């Protein structure tokens, strides 16, 4: 038999992040877990999958991406669950 | 027989990250599991596919990436719980 | 018979990052898992897999990347959980 | 039989990293387990694996990368538990 | 009968990394473990697997590759887990 136990007995205040998975047995995606706690922060895509025969005969492409200015990303605790714990952000 | 026992007993206040996975037995992605816990930051992706037969015949193609500016990534704790601690972000 | 046991008494108090992962038994990607505790900060992919014949023929290419410019990463404990501590960032 | 035990005891806050894996029994990937505990940290990816036949004839490439700016990683305890310690990132 | 039996009784707060793995029994890669704990810091892959047949004819490639600027690397106890210790970066 196949017996999977997580976290029976939880008597005080526990701060938790819990991901459980139980297995039995252009793009091709199949039968796949992606991304459970998945955290993207400025995470850029220009050109991912244009198509088939893109810029098939006598293309003349000028690609420019600038990605040049003022962003601020405070973050406090990402991904970090706490208890007793005191966080703060102060600016 | 297949017994998986984690964190049975648990009495007090644990800050936890819990990733349980039980196995029993162009491109191209099958049967598999990613980014269980993924924290991606600034992470860029400019042509991933283009496609079959892209800049097929006289392609005049002036790629040019800058990715050069003012930005502050400040983060306190990143996939690190705790208890009876003390997190800050000042400026 | 297969037994794993994973903090299995637990009184007080601890700050944990727990993967458990249990077995029994142009590009391809099967049965694999990736990134379970995974940081990826200020990773760049320009070109990853344009596709079957990409700039087949008379193909006049200027790639030119500049990744230079003012950013700053202030991290106080990735991927380290702690108790009874303190964890201060300051600016 | 198999039997693993992994910190069956845990009395008083402990700071943990834990990866139990446990086994019984043009770019190919197969039954792998990668990047459990992984911190990539400017790790550039400029050309991946474009695909098949590219720049097949006629080919003028110019490649320039360049990689220098003004970047700080300030990081502290990566990839480092701790407890009942003091952690400070100051500025 | 296989018993491996890691950290069974812990008392008091200890900072550990473990990573515990047991057995039982163009590019290919199977049945492999790779960076449990693993940290790149400024790691710079630039032609990693063009393709087949790349480049193939008359190809006039200018491959110039400049990695030359101001960046500033402090980390404090990477890789090390510690307790009743005092870690502080200041600038």
């Amino acid at each position: 038999p196949l017996m999977v136990k997580v976290l029976d007995a939880v008597r005080g205040s526990p701060a938790i992040n819990v991901a459980v998975h139980v297995f039995r047995k252009l793009t091709a995606e199949e039968e796949f877990v992606e991304g459970i706690y998945k955290v993207e922060i400025d995470t850029k895509s220009y050109w991912k999958a244009l198509g088939i025969s893109p810029f098939h005969e006598h293309a003349e492409v000028v690609f420019t991406a600038n990605d040049s200015g003022p962003r601020r990303y405070t973050i406090a605790a990402l991904l970090s669950p706490y208890s007793y714990s005191t966080t703060a952000v102060v600016t």
